[PDB]
């Protein structure tokens, strides 16, 4: 199915050159396009493994060795990809569950085999910066759905040491509520 | 509710002088008693807060230098008590879950957190060797159930970090059941 | 012909999500799964080395950071399953010979190169204490054919040094022999 | 009288080897045969304090590097014997004492001193882990007796410090008693 | 019921000062009071818990940092007083026992748990100088009494790790009979 | 029965001058007198236990400090001997099997406890250089004697940390003949 392609640069004005050479190399879509402390930039691209492969390939080889990072994943649940760019919608407030993880690379992991396990609805999957740091999931459904959710993801990113915590909040404050599924 | 009792002692000898001590200093039940590596000797009781806490107060004092460590559980489930000593009558066969813990004493606030906070039944709560070694829980019950008492037994034992692995078998095979809920 | 598959985990509730996972991965055989000091665990599987092999291919990936290590052995005299997860019918009592290895890796090549080398049956593989501890394997038959096997396996075993020591009894003593072939 | 012999081998086949061995060059008893962590191996012998030293001069004298340790101890009490082996008929609930030491060599020499000195019947003695690591014995008998043969057995330990420590407990509880007595 | 007192100074004219003071302060007793190589001097009392505590408070407090240490023990059995500051008159040549600790703090506990727990005459307890050396007790009756006075005193020493040696002398030679009952 | 004696020395002119005199000392036999590098030479008798004894004492009293080592063996097979100076003739060509040992008092021990085990012929006992190096021993005959040959001598040797390796060629090569029983 579809895949998760990420570009990480030393360099902000190579992140755009190598931004816009990524677009017009296939038909990948952005994501993620943002700088990280300090002077780190991102970039998160999505679509078809050929594509991505064929953009992730383009830009990694033209950055030379202003590339910090980069990596491909693949069968991703289409329902992640919105997760990372923005949000999705929410049906009706329910349950909430959230898994915190010590490396990006995990943390799309835990929730792909997350949404790919459970009912849930993948709200966001945010990083509180770059693509080694603190970056959660958000999750919110049933309080069975939640709970088989938060479970795989624990597991998925605890058989490779990249867990800080994860929750589950049946009865989320009114509050609570627009910030862990709209942010402010 | 009850409580649980817990006194660790450097002698094996020192143990049993104590163990029917705090027999009769209350109404206190024996839990654990047995060798640890390489010589290290451990007990457990398990009663009501007051029985507990007079037993273990008699236990700390009169342990002197051979007392390695103790501590107090209180407000417990009481089915957590019948699953430190033995295990619980699985009713029938469903889905497992096992929280893994590096302490026992992280291990027993796991386990308690869990049969409060689902319908799942305790089977059992094992410690392959040591205070300090790997402990375990296991609970069973429908696949739902399990997948939040892994969650809060996971947060609970996550928060304190002593959290090895938490993982969810909904279809156990019929060789893999009959070693989780009675051990072999 | 056959195949053994190996895998060791850094827990023990990570080896039974996986290892239920391997029954229902192919057509394989559990043959080996308990603690290992300090709290390793251990799996052991026995089938075809199609089957083998795609299992094993399943556990080293979903392990992660708990893996501690795998193997594969392949093309492997039937018998040696049966002994490496119980016992083998000794017939009539008669000659015993027994290699010691210092790795089981070591310990099944050995006594893989007995059995096909040799008429005698073999009884027993043991492992007292862990992948890189005191396993051992157990023959018996005619004092003739039991010199040649323990030979061809401390051969397999000394050209990997892992050879311990290698002792052939043709009298065995009535206690000795049913602490051989039955351990007790 | 009766005498003890032990030999310690770093192998456990090589152990095997030997053990048969001694039992075929006189007339001694077999009495303990079993793994030592982490890989060592134990025997101990009892019979008559001449086919005790010839068993013993067989087995180091052709045990070489395999060998840890040996040593020969002699004028034994007749019931120290099968308490090293197994366990002594209980003729009547009474009181219980218990020595724990750190050295076997000292555990049945403080074992010795108590029943030639006291009305007592040596229970058992146990190891619980190697021959440095926690051994102990139990006496049962009237209170007055026990309470001697708790010195006598502590004075023969404590001039070789070996002792760690020796309690009398008068009124064992049920759960207690059949577990000193018994071990389980 | 009774307790003991302890002051331990730097100086032996402060100890005097503070000799004479602590009598004037309440209805306490003196026991000790003799110089400790090499400088060092000791005062004991005894007598009611309020006296000694409002006795011990007074010196503490004036000895500033002339002050070594000072201790205060309660429930002394009023038979373990008079074996401090003198002996006790033996009714009739019998066994004796001797427990040798390696704190005065321990030696106290273990003569008090001794005549509260039989039936034994405390002779003496003396100590070859000091508060942290070497002092023992001296008690005589029976051969069992005397039995049963050491392992409570060898457990309650132990319990503290401030034991040297335990020794029961149930035919004492009349020679060393008036060195451990009467000194010289 | 029969006995071998060595002498190595640090002089060659030495080793010639005792030579000549350990053959006028007693009724030895000489065996090997070669030059070891770098300038050590080696000296190897046989005969009847006195007079061996009886010549390895005059050299080494003789040798003073010019001797490097000197052993007597005892309880030799005569068919043993004729392998160290030469070879012997094998009957009919049919099973090998090869004992390395990592010093040459092993490899003496291993061939007479594999003579008087089984009924090979000992061809030859070849070192590659020295008293401490590599040395080996070839043995011909049944495919179940030779077996029987190497597994005590693999014992004999093992037993003393001083066995490097041990093979068995059933059906050797036509070449490979020619040199483990004739050396070329």
């Amino acid at each position: 199915s579809q895949a998760i392609g990420i570009l990480e640069l030393r360099s902000i004005a190579a992140g755009m050159e190598l931004g816009d050479a990524m677009l017009k190399s296939a038909n990948v879509d952005l994501l993620v396009s943002k700088t990280i402390s300090r002077g780190k930039f991102l970039l998160m691209l999505g679509g078809d493994i050929g594509a991505i492969q064929q953009a992730i390939e383009t830009g990694t080889s033209q950055a030379g060795r202003l590339l910090v990072d980069s990596l491909v994943l693949a069968n991703i649940h289409p329902s992640v990809l919105p997760a990372i760019s923005g949000l999705n919608s929410v049906d009706k407030r329910q349950a909430v569950g959230i898994v915190e993880t010590r490396s990006v690379a995990a943390c799309i992991s835990a929730a792909d085999r997350a949404v790919k396990g459970s009912n849930v609805t993948l709200v966001r999957v945010h990083m509180a910066r770059g693509i080694g740091g603190k970056c959660y999931m958000v999750v919110a459904g049933d309080v069975s759905d939640v709970a088989l959710a938060v479970t795989v993801a624990s597991s998925s990113a605890g058989a490779y040491g990249r867990l800080v915590y994860a929750s589950l909040i049946p009865r989320p404050h009114e509050a609570m509520w627009r910030q862990m599924v709209e942010g402010l």
